[PDB]
């Protein structure tokens, strides 16, 4: 049965990780990482998370299955984060949330749900996007088409090209939007650009799918949800796939949510029964530990305050590194404009380096980025900034 | 998009659970449960598990993502449980294991892997089986066909009918086998019957898929794996979907494994790269907490000893309830043979009651079973046995 199976493509990131590990130079710096790292180069368990885990160890009396949609309190806290406390969508019971194994799990549940229960055949994704978006949608039998996004000259959002690309989308296609901290570019629509897109989406009959993996990493929890909320004010229907992997440092516990919105309670409940059926046929019901930690924190004033500050600390360190990176490049004689780095949001930016400059950086200097030139600014520290920038200058 | 979606069928078990909760009779007994319960009616967290969770709280320094296939030690301990320490399959590196979100997650990964990378179109499942088997395989685009299994007259394995049904299976079809504690019947092949099936499967060109959700609940860890090991001795290729939900009381933490076996190392590694691709496009990588608890326990002599005894306690309580149930029915004047209950394995048996007797039991006596007459013997206790049996006698 298996004798003729073709191997899956490697698999950079791991290929990159492995090369990085093997490298014996002093010296070496990994900007190809996917996770947050603090100033010491560590990805620690958040203090709010450790405190919550201690409470659960003391208080849990069973591991009996969660419902298919997971912990009720998790769903309620999630909807408040997404839509705002006192949202009409919440008041009118137009939203249903399933706790899922991570953001990826939420995307796959949305995809299986749409493929099985609707006429959706196609999902529109930005060029560029997270490479796994295509894999997820294709796995559910959905075609993926790309829309223009990145202006490689100004390092900004090519808004005209975006709108023009999307005119090819038909009524009933899904359009995927990154809620904030666009991956890989860090370029997000302004609120006014979000509002323009919300109106266009209504007129064109698109089903919005928000991917919200970085809430809190751009400006703050509420501000990062402005775009989503602009859409939610205008649309009868939408889906949100959110993730707590980065903003709770809960990567490996697989903590996400798929939130389904419909015109009214009756309709969302009926549609959600089929979303639950898609979950049941996949992993049955979701992993408790990570989501219970999230619900415990979000629903407790003391823990929530500690967590909000820890998230602020991450957002602030990232922004400080963006600033230090631009200043240091200027100081090491880059002599070209990297100011775009300050205005971009979250962990990731395109450096503007070519694929060959990236290969040179790795081979000659032991500085590792993704082949596209995407760098994780949380791999930068005050201590590694100077040699990092000296290397970059050397390949320009 | 969602206005015309048809609701998913309810959903017994929850429908059953809800009726049970609403019932105001003293009095009431739920045998429709899916989980183990101890003599007090509780599903506690195992002591070995609490101890492991304490160690992880003290020792974890990151939640950084696991690899796509999860924790290496988990995979190694899993293969030893399945195949036996010193197995040729292990020595020859013919097996690769992905940690998955539960047994269901392992089944879906196996199904997506097969649908995408092989000529498999069809999976053969026993009649009866766990109802979610059909849903999982169909979700991946695979047809499900049934093979005969249950002799409703003798309450035994209709081995002739099984073999005759399976002659309709073509070379390259998958045949699903429950490793031990067949669900819902508790009827397992003898070792000699397993050996006969192993030889037939080789001759007919079937790909065996073992579903192993109850290892340790029939006779013991090693004995429960005899059937699987008989197949593994004969086959170049097979898949095992196993679950630790019941034998570790880790239901909600979603702890399972998909183990792929091929003729040799080169072949399994190549095939496994595509299994990892199927995982990546689904939930990306698996939840750490539950599997880390399992690996911690299995790899530590002291914790493993405590856990093995806790599992023995569960297996023994189940067998005691089977015995008490048969004795009590005889004593309450059932006056028909229920001896089959003693010989069946695990939590579940068909009582032999009709759908109408089951409905009567619930309406008149507040005794709840699944509509098929399947009962969970772990819902029985020395204290509830007499009224349970009095009710059953009353509907015969
Ligand atoms: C845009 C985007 N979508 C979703 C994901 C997947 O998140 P998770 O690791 O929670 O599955 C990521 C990675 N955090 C991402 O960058
Ligand atoms: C035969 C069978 N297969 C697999 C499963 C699913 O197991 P899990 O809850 O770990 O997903 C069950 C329920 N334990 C089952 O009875
Ligand atoms: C978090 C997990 O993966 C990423 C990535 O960009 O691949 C972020
Ligand atoms: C464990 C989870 O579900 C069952 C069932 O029979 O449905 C057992």
């Amino acid at each position: 049965m298996f004798e003729n199976i073709t191997a899956a493509p490697a698999d950079p990131i791991l290929g990159l990780a492995d090369l990085f590990r093997a490298d014996e130079r002093p010296g070496k710096i990994n900007l190809g990482i996917g996770v947050y790292k603090d100033e010491t180069g560590k990805t620690p368990v958040l203090t709010s998370v450790k405190k919550a885990e201690q409470y659960l160890l003391e208080n849990e009396t069973t591991k009996n299955y969660l419902g298919i949609d997971g912990i009720p309190e998790f769903g309620r806290c999630t909807q408040e984060l997404l839509f705002g406390k006192g949202s009409a969508l919440i008041n009118d019971k137009r939203a249903r949330t399933a706790q899922t194994p991570g953001g990826t799990g939420a995307l796959r549940v949305a995809a299986d749900f749409l493929a099985k229960n609707t006429s959706v055949k196609r999902v529109w994704v930005s060029n560029p996007s997270w490479p796994n978006h295509k894999s997820v949608f294709n796995s559910a039998g959905l075609e993926v088409r790309e829309y223009a996004y990145y202006d490689a000259e100004n390092h900004t959002l090519d808004f005209d090209a975006l709108i023009n690309s999307l005119n090819e989308a038909q009524a009933g296609d899904v359009v995927l939007f990154h809620g904030c901290c666009h991956n890989p570019t860090g370029i997000d629509p302004t609120l006014e650009q979000w509002q323009t897109l919300a109106q266009l989406s209504v007129e064109k009959g698109w089903l919005p799918l928000f991917d919200f993996a970085y809430q809190g990493f751009a400006r703050g929890l509420e501000e990062d949800a402005e775009g989503l909320r602009a859409f939610a004010a205008m649309h009868k229907e939408l889906i949100v796939a959110s993730s707590y992997s980065k903003n709770f440092g809960l990567y490996n516990e697989r903590v996400g949510a798929c939130t389904l919105v419909a015109a009214d309670s009756e309709t969302v409940d009926r549609a959600f029964s089929q979303m639950k059926a898609a979950i049941r046929a996949n992993y049955s019901n979701p992993p408790a530990h990570g989501a219970s930690v999230v619900a415990t924190i979000l629903s407790n004033d003391a823990l929530r305050a500690i967590w909000e500050q820890e998230l602020t600390d991450m957002r602030q360190r990232i922004q400080r590194m963006r600033q230090l990176f631009v200043n240091t490049l200027q100081e090491k004689g880059a002599n070209r404009d990297f100011s775009f780095i300050i205005k971009q949001n979250g962990m990731f930016s395109f450096s503007g380096l070519t694929k060959e400059q990236v290969l040179r950086l790795r081979e000659e200097f032991g500085v590792y980025a993704v082949a596209s030139g995407r760098v994780n600014v949380a791999g930068m520290t005050p201590d590694n900034m100077a040699p990092l920038c000296e290397a970059i200058v050397a390949v320009l």
